């Protein structure tokens, strides 16, 4: 990856390049998926810069941001038989880590009997924004799997699935005074 | 609604559950609609947490957040003849309330002869973000009606239609010094 | 453009109006494109209001916000043979200006050998959010071109293409102490 002049104009005809340099329409399901990972990465960035999380939560979120570029590398690289060089791929390893974090940060929390109205601390509010963008990215990743059941891995979608659960847990940790809950029809 | 362990892994195959436990693809038009309501709810949360609205506007926004979970409940519950239990549904009631708020908060504002360039106060800017996310949720709700003209109600989309108008009005109330306007081609 | 009562209820059946008053479904590709320009405009607004840019960047972003309504006017107005009045259209001039800003703001920056983890200053983070929303708007504009290769211009998409490159450059200028970089698989 070399970011130099940034604008190359090779996308001005509505096509763009996968990581193997093959050309796709800018509406291609695969591009949509890793573009949505990028949008999710930016949403986490806003939680970091405007929410001012403590060091431990900062460290978790920075690792997730790095994971999301691993997922984008995966989604942008077609799966091929016997590649010349090993591609970067999401592994179950990644999802186990998210689950370990889910359990650790959920341990100190009481169960909820309704949904949370997002808000409270700036950090909590921004983690809810990130949560919903990640969930949008997950849907796009499943759509890429549908379009390419052999060429696209399911593990990016699985990673994004578990990640939005972690972001919900972290949004609660970021409101130590408690959340306001939904009153159905009230 | 019980939120306990959060991650269940039952969505790791790209399917999820409606409120009646029936299974749908994670690209299903109905899921997209109430997921986008969730995304809109988070955007309002950001306006509350980073925009610091006064008490009365805070009360309006918290009621809208509650309404949006009512709309998500509606969209996630297929309409059936003679249900066992009365489902939670959006009613005209809800939209009449949004209209009453539109009229009250628009009363003190002069007419505009161009579009507003979003900005100014943090609250105004965040309300514009929420406004555009709500409009995206509205389009998804109409797409859900198209895919299920008998099983999905139109009132969620109608609520979202009127809601983005209210958020525009409130975004102006949140810039008492006035907004910067579009200069076509300038 | 006259903004008065705001809510008219003429969109309550899932249809809306183009600039020529012709009726389209609220899922129409053209509407999605200029609605996404609106969402991008709001994201820039948040960067202005919460990011506190200096005078030079403020002036650039306000011009871009104005451009995006020019782009929305273009996308909302079908191209016709010999129209009665000259329509507002994006022109190459707009993109040349974006390129001039890319070159000027990128001149003092070192090349990058990896991707940036969005974060740092609020301004940098919010410019990354805007960057990814603009890229989503670009995809929608290409989708509108595909649906209407004669009735929709390519210049809006081209403008949005170059614009996300500028927002990336400005996001780096807004982190003068440097960005955190992606470590593949680390
Ligand atoms: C897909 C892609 C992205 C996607 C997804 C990338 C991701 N990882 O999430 C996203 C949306 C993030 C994107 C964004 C941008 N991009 Co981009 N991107 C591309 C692209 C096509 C692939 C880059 C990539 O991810 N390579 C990573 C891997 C897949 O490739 P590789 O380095 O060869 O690694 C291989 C092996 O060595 C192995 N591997 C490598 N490391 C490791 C580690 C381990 C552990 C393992 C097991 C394997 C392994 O895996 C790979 C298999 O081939 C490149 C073009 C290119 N071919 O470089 C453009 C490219 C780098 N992007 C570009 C640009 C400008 C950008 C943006 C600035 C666009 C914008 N305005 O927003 C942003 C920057 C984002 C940021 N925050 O920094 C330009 C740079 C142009 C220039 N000269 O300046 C390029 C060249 C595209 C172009 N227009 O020509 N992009
Ligand atoms: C659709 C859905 C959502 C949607 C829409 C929900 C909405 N209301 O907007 C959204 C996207 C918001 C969502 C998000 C989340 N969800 Co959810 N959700 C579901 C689901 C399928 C339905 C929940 C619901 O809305 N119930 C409301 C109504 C429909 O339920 P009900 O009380 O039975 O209503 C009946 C009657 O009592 C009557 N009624 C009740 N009250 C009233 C009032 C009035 C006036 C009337 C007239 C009638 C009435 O109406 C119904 C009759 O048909 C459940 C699974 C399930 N089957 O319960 C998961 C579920 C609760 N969600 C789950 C989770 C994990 C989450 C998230 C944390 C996911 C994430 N990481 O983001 C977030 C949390 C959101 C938040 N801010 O708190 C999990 C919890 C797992 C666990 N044990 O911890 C579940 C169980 C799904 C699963 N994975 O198995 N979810
Ligand atoms: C498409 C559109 C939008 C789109 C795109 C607009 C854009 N420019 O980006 C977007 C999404 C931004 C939108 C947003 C909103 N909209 Co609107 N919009 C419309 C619409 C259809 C067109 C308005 C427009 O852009 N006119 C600009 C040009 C295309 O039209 P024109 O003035 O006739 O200009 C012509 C010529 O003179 C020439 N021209 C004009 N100037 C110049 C300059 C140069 C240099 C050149 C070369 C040519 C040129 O070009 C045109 C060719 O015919 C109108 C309905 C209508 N038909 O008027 C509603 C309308 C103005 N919108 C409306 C509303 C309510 C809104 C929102 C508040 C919705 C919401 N709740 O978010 C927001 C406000 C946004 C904001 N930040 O201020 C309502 C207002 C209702 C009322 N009485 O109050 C209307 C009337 C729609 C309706 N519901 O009936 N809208
Ligand atoms: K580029
Ligand atoms: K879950
Ligand atoms: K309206
Ligand atoms: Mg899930
Ligand atoms: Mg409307
Ligand atoms: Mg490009």
């Amino acid at each position: 990856v070399h970011l130099t002049r940034i604008y190359t104009r090779t996308g001005d005809d509505g096509t763009t390049g996968l990581s193997d340099m093959s050309r796709v329409a800018k509406t291609d399901a695969r591009l949509v998926a890793y573009a949505d990972c990028d949008e999710a990465n930016a949403a986490i960035g806003a939680a970091l810069a405007l929410g001012h999380p403590d060091t431990q939560i900062t460290d978790v979120l920075r690792q997730i941001q790095n994971d999301l570029f691993d997922a984008g590398a995966d989604l942008s690289t077609p799966i091929v038989e016997n590649p010349k060089h090993p591609p970067l791929r999401i592994a179950q390893s990644y999802i186990d880590r998210l689950e370990g974090w889910c359990d650790a940060y959920n341990a100190g929390l009481p169960a909820l009997k309704s949904f949370v109205l997002p808000g409270g601390s700036p950090l909590s509010a921004l983690l809810h924004v990130a949560r919903t963008v990640v969930r949008r990215a997950e849907r796009s990743a499943w759509a890429a799997v549908d379009a390419h059941p052999e060429g696209v891995s399911v593990l990016p979608a699985k990673y994004l699935n578990r990640l939005s659960d972690l972001l919900f847990i972290l949004s609660r940790v970021a409101n130590p005074d408690g959340d306001v809950l939904w009153r159905p029809g009230g």
